[PDB]
């Protein structure tokens, strides 16, 4: 079964209009399409999520004020405040609409692979993790993923959610903190004062859900070789322990040497080891999005990523397309990590791993 791309070009339009990043939605297909690898996937159109399913996470209140706020762009609204809309989520026109289209569009991917159309579905514009049952956070205004989770869970009885951004998943944590049937995996940076400010090694869930979140928290600089070894020991100990049953997997490319946030200093070819390791369990697989704020350096990471999936080599010179002016000052495919240190000490990182290597010892069926 080829691997499903959720994909239309009015979704691509809607994506393109979130103004934290703008037509980043168009470069990442377009270079995608570029490389020729769409004829190579079931290219599916998404539906708009209805209120039913947002409201399996999400509140009433929550969706009616979205939805009320989004219809003239009110950005000023008494009750705006106490849902998160404001500063990182502002309430503009047709947010709503935004927010369901993405939603559905997980959900899409997510029924594509309890359909067993797929084994591997994939939305890019998706991953916005941070969002809460009734709250926008962090430039989220709804959970996709944890949407495209609730989705699967209709066939699937334990998921796990594998989140490689580099801020820690802890919307998708919180929403199954206290369940067992989930368990969240997120890698990503750690530090006092850097955004969200959770997910210590030491987080790990809540009553029936305890030990059923994994935290690993990371350092600035850290590069491919110490990412991979990180992700693959504790998703080799997470497969034996948890023996997960389908895989939603987070992929945002503010990892990435380059991005603004310069933090991290990986290269999609690391990325893309994890992403082979996890592929290779041979599980349903929903391919998230995420961050990603060099915008030429996210469709690198994510195009390279597709061809990953696919199997395929591709060419190092960008190909001639719409955004090829975007891609200098070498025009190539790979990415060069930045001449910055790695402050990713071994002994901590080794304590981490015999931490969440005891926290895995309690993961019981
Ligand atoms: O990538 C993300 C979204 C990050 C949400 C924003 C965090 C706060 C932040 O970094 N704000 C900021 C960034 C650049 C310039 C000014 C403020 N989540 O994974
Ligand atoms: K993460
Ligand atoms: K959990
Ligand atoms: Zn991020």
């Amino acid at each position: 079964l080829v691997p499903v791309y959720i994909y239309s070009p009015e979704y691509v339009s809607m994506c393109d209009s979130l103004a934290k990043i703008p037509k980043r939605a168009s470069m990442v297909h377009s270079l995608t399409e570029a490389y020729a690898l769409h004829k190579q996937m079931r290219i599916v159109k998404p539906k708009v999520a209805s209120m039913e399913e947002m409201a399996t996470f999400h509140t009433d209140a929550y969706l009616q004020h979205l939805q009320k706020v989004s219809q003239e762009g009110d950005d000023d609204h008494p009750d705006s405040i106490e849902y998160g809309l404001g500063y990182d989520c502002p309430a503009t026109e047709g947010i709503f609409d935004y927010a369901a289209a993405i939603g559905g569009a997980t959900i899409t991917a997510a029924q594509c692979l309890i359909d067993g159309m797929c084994k591997v579905a994939i939305n890019w514009s998706g991953g916005w993790h941070h969002a809460k049952k009734d709250e926008a956070s962090g430039f989220c205004y709804l959970n996709d993923a944890v949407l495209g989770i609730l989705r699967l869970r209709r066939k699937f009885e334990r998921i796990l959610y594998v989140d490689l951004d580099l801020h820690h998943g802890d919307g998708v944590e919180d929403a199954f903190s206290f369940t067992s049937k989930v368990m969240t995996v997120s890698l990503h940076k750690f530090s006092p004062g850097f955004f969200p400010g959770t997910g210590d090694v030491s987080d790990v869930g809540l009553g029936k859900g305890r030990y059923y979140s994994v935290n690993v928290p990371i350092q600035d600089g850290i590069q491919d070789e110490k990412y991979y070894q990180i992700c693959e020991s504790v998703l080799k100990e997470v497969y034996q322990a948890f023996n997960p049953k389908a895989v939603v997997l987070q992929l945002g490319a503010d990892t990435i040497a380059g991005d603004p946030m310069c933090s991290f200093n990986m290269t999609p070819v690391g990325i893309g080891k994890c992403l082979k390791y996890i592929l290779q369990w041979q599980l349903a697989t929903l391919i998230l999005g995420g961050g990603g704020y060099n915008l030429a350096n996210t469709a690198r990471c994510w195009t390279y990523l597709t061809g990953v999936i696919l199997g395929k080599t591709l060419s190092s010179e960008i190909p001639d397309h719409e955004f090829f002016t975007a891609y200098g000052p070498d025009y190539v495919l790979e990415i060069t990590p930045s001449c910055r240190p790695d402050r990713n000490e071994p002994h901590r990182i080794q304590q981490i791993l015999n931490y969440i290597k005891g926290n895995l010892k309690h993961v019981v069926i």
